[PDB]
């Protein structure tokens, strides 16, 4: 089999190519061929080292769909040839076959393609426990979310649109402004271009809004906390252009009261009952159409080119999901 | 009239005592002979510079209670002879005659003395929302408030109690220890003496808290985000060892993709409705006897003696409420 691992922090160019023999699955474990890898930008933290692995060297990447070639001893409700998607595996999901604690993984439904499931399985996961367990984000409901065209971006405006929500994005150039539109986002601005504060006092008669989705970090935390109504929530929830720190909390009070919130998808999707829940649902919607998931065939890598995936990622220049083929 | 004021920042020797002539009230105001004026230690916030005043010289002080002497034209809820309470006045209170302006009043009911009043308005109200706001307190759940033998430490007690709560206080001595079990906390924990987090852990059995309420700051902070559950609820509301900063909110994440809010009063009692909802509320506890607010006699001083109440204040020496008498 081939992995992708790294033996120590850098950029793309610390990533390498490397010959195994996959091991066979613990009792509670089932084995995956992939047939489509999916690429994260917090694949890009633990890379340069933001967040550090267990240890070095390493694999990379948590989520990945595939076809179950083997099945760990006290494995029950997975067998041999039933299709699979994972969000939370250990690290090395960057691999032609991997490992897997059987509750982490949910069995694909038929229409649902390997390609459509590790393009927004992780992704869809977080848009879920963000707009209905974070928040709970109502019919008309105005608010903001940041970097609207980037791979969980895309998921929101759709999502958001079901629920009959008026998403206001933030995008970094125009075409990724009309693709956000295009997804379902009520209104977006460029937060390259135009200023952003004013701009969302604007589109809300002055009102503010009562919740922020922030992805991007440390360039927009002053900002979004501006756009917020007295005691609403700001949620930063991703890195981008880096994490946030060095803040002094008086600033909650002097903005409002505000609450804020730091979460993650284990904080959240924590039981099998819960991976359930949340898969079926965003399973009905892909299904149905209402989301759609589909990847430009210039964002589809093969497994070895892990490296042009992300410069290619960091450089800002994609829109949606990216995906490793094996 | 006697006023205190400060002509540079500093402890607490640069407040002094100066006689001066009171304006009379502008149209929306109402000029109040106080007769027992709160203490507060944000006060000590604006003495020391922590939160520089609009300028210097300044005066201290935005609770007391008093005799409405004169009116203003626009004024038509009080009357000259009303018996009224402020908590919101603008910096001067720490005198014999301020200047109010009227929404910010509440109406007094006789059987409420004026000792007693300026003894928890301003902190009775803080108990309010921070119990029935920021989060709301359920019968029987446990959850964790600090320095709760204090002025608004003492008031949490009773109204938790009041509630059907366990309100798990930490306070530096086991005198303080004994007064906020006699006021109602569930238990007690030094936290001078004692391991917090692991005091915590067994008070709860494992299970920790879903709220924890944290007017300490700086000393507490790390020890505070140990206490919670996942998706708990961190309300950092005082500076009493020093601000909260330097935070990099990756913590939130790491400690179970916490909440966090620094509210404050102006946050959540911003109109005359508000003041009413909340003012009623406490009135009435107090009048029945569940909350209890009659200040130790050597914790009122003469209204010149403002700098040995800092003073002590300041020492960690007090519980319970302090006066300062015209
Ligand atoms: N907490 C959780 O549970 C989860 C958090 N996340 C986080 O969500 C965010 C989005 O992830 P994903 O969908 O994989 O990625 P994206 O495909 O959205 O890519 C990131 C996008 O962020 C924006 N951005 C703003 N500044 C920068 C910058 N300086 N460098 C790079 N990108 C920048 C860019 O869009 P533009 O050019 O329009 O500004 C860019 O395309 C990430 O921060 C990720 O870590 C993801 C999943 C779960
Ligand atoms: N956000 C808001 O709306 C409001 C916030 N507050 C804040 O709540 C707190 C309580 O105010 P109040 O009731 O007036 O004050 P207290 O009477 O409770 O005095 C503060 C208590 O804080 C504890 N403490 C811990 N470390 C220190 C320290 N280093 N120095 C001094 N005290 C320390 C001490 O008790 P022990 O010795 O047991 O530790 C002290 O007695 C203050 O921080 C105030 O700023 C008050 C009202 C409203």
């Amino acid at each position: 089999a081939t992995r992708i691992e790294f033996h120590k922090h850098g950029g793309p160019e610390v990533l390498q190519a490397v010959e195994f023999t996959p091991a066979d699955p613990a009792e509670n474990e089932i084995q995956v061929e992939n047939k489509a890898i999916g690429i994260n930008f917090i694949d890009t933290y633990i890379r340069s080292g933001l967040y550090p692995p267990p240890s070095l060297p390493s694999g990379l990447g948590t989520e990945a769909a595939g076809i179950v070639s083997k099945v760990g001893s006290g494995v029950k409700h997975i067998k041999a040839g039933d299709r699979v998607v994972y969000a939370q595996s250990a690290l090395g999901a960057y691999s032609s076959v991997h490992n897997i604690i059987a509750d982490k993984a949910a069995i694909l439904p038929a229409a649902i393609s390997f390609e459509q499931a590790a393009a927004s399985f992780l992704k869809g996961l977080t848009v879920y426990y963000l707009l209905r367990k974070t928040y709970e984000i109502k019919p008309d409901e105005q608010f903001l979310f940041h970097a609207a065209a980037g791979g969980v971006g895309l998921i929101a405006c759709q999502w958001a649109k079901a629920l009959g929500a008026k998403l206001i994005g933030t995008v970094g150039t125009a075409q990724k402004a009309q693709s956000a539109l295009k997804a379902g986002a009520w209104q977006v601005i460029n937060y390259r271009e135009e200023d952003l504060v004013e701009r969302l006092k604007e589109i809300t008669g002055g009102k503010k809004v009562r919740v922020v989705y922030d992805s991007v970090g440390r360039d927009t935390w002053e900002r979004s906390l501006d756009c917020l109504q007295r005691r609403g929530l700001m949620v930063s929830f991703g890195n981008s252009s880096g994490a946030v720190t060095g803040v002094n909390l008086g600033i909650l009070n002097q903005k409002g009261s505000l609450y804020v919130t730091r979460p993650s998808l284990q904080g959240y999707i924590t039981t099998r009952e819960e991976l359930t829940e949340a898969s079926n649902e965003l399973f009905s919607l892909i299904a149905s159409g209402v989301i759609k998931v589909d990847v430009a065939e210039q964002q589809k890598y093969p497994l070895k080119d892990a490296q042009r995936a992300h410069e290619i990622l960091e450089s800002r220049a994609t829109q949606g999901s990216s995906l490793l083929i094996p």
